[PDB]
């Protein structure tokens, strides 16, 4: 993992010019830049050392990503703790977050098979975190803004500041059992799956009481046989009956009340690949 000068960070971002800002996260501003003389596109996150939750996330993202390698995980090229700063350098994901392609957006809608393949890609990332590191990693922050898309539309998991060895995605059993297991990532992923299908936020505080949380609302409509009515309008008529059923029953199991009843990510990943095959 590469240490960067604070001078290279300025060279890459052209001294943090707002022409290169990509957005704002809970950590700071995210800048697009180039390093190694313009062969490498990157994204650079500037955090604030005054905040020690920011300090905690900066060090956690470094100690996690520096030892992980997976096609479906955002890669951390390097960092900069110079002059008591806090900077992280990732590879640039040219197509932003998954949420920017589902709703509240001007981007075109994604075809069903591309959505399915994005969820499969993210499930592979999560499966690696749970079974491929030295110990289980619990991401704790699985959501549609933390799934990024590169120039070939490969889905990649990011945002490791809260991981250990958001509202609407929170494992409700965590506020009861007060323990945390990788099944909490499965809960959050099941919500991602429903967002991909319904193209609406996980929490929409303005709706009728039963519709506020996608996690409780989508299962409810499936049992009542009206899940087809809240499906993304672009997707209506584009999912074969058997894919629709395997997909929805996979998402329903992910958001069960009790973590012990939920599938593992290996199981989820397998059932999504099965769904893709039933679609074709
Ligand atoms: N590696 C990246 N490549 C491209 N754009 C990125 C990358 N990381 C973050 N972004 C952009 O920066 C924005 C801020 O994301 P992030 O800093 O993770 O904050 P949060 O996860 O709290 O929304 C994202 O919405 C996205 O547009």
């Amino acid at each position: 993992c590469r240490h960067f000068s604070f001078a290279e960070i300025k060279a890459a971002t052209k001294n943090f010019d707002e022409s290169r800002v990509l957005g704002v996260g809970g950590f700071g501003k995210v800048y697009r830049g180039e390093i190694d003389g313009g062969t490498t596109k990157v994204a650079i996150k500037r955090g604030n050392p005054m905040s020690e939750q920011g300090v905690h996330e900066f060090q956690t993202e470094i100690e996690m990503l520096s030892k992980l390698r997976h096609r479906h995980l955002v890669s951390l090229i390097g960092y900069c703790e110079e002059n008591c700063e806090m900077i992280l350098v990732y590879d640039y994901m040219a197509h932003g977050t998954m949420r920017e392609h589902l709703y509240k957006t001007q981007n075109p809608s994604l075809p069903w098979k591309q959505r399915l393949e994005i969820c499969i890609g993210a499930a592979r990332g999560l499966h690696y975190l749970h079974t491929g590191a030295k110990h289980t990693i619990i991401h704790r922050d699985v959501k549609t803004t933390n799934i990024l898309l590169d120039e070939k539309w490969v889905a990649k998991v990011s945002d490791f500041g809260l991981s250990k060895t958001s509202f609407g995605y929170l494992d409700p059993e965590y506020f009861r059992r007060q323990q945390l297991t990788e099944k909490s990532d499965v809960y959050s992923f099941g919500v991602v799956l429903f967002e991909a299908l319904c193209a609406r936020p996980a929490l929409n505080p303005t709706l009728a009481k039963e519709q506020v949380s996608l996690a409780e609302w989508a299962p409810y409509c499936y049992k009542k046989g009206m899940l087809d009515q809240i499906v993304d309008p672009y997707l209506k008529g584009k999912i074969t009956p058997e894919c629709f059923k395997k997909f929805a029953e996979t998402a329903m199991k992910c958001v069960l009340d009790q973590g012990i009843e939920r599938p593992s990510m290996g199981d989820v990943l397998w059932n999504l690949e099965f769904a893709l095959q039933l679609q074709e």
